């Protein structure tokens, strides 16, 4: 589980949203694992506007962060799941760590802020949604 809050929106993955999340929905792209709500509360996380291929990220299944090398967003493929059919995924970035399902959420950054979130997982392999595009979660 995981959440990004920067001014009056909540970042979530798609597939954890909550009935409220969806009853405030914002935007949300399934192909991304995204969804944004809003919120009464003023949020204060700084998202990166960058191109870094390194950054750290919070693992909640070993209660620590990890330093990591990470791919460019992309196209990437995504077994099924009680949430989604197999399909790939769009704006992934993959890196080689640990995850496992309850990782979902959790925050991948670099020096310049918040860069995405634990998205997928599987064989070593750790992938992250991208939200540095989303210049619009500034305004
Ligand atoms: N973005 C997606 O389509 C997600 C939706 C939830 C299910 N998906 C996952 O990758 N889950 C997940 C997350 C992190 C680690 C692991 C897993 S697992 O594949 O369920 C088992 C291996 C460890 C795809
Ligand atoms: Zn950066």
């Amino acid at each position: 589980s995981g959440a990004i809050y920067v001014g009056n929106y909540r970042v979530v993955n798609r597939h954890l949203a909550t009935h409220n999340d969806w009853a405030n929905l914002v935007w949300e792209d399934s192909s991304r694992d995204l969804l944004v709500s809003s919120t009464t509360a003023q949020g204060c996380d700084t998202i990166a506007r960058c191109d870094c291929q390194t950054g750290v990220y919070y693992c909640s299944s070993r209660r620590k962060h990890y330093p990591v090398s990470f791919s460019k967003p992309s196209l990437i493929f995504v077994e099924a799941s009680e949430y989604y059919p197999a399909r790939y995924q769009s704006h992934l970035m993959l890196a080689v760590g640990h995850s496992e399902p309850g990782d979902c959420g959790g925050i991948l950054r670099c020096q310049h802020g918040v860069v995405g979130i634990v998205s997928t997982g599987g064989n070593g392999l750790v992938g992250f949604a991208d939200v540095r595009d989303l210049l619009w979660l500034d305004e």
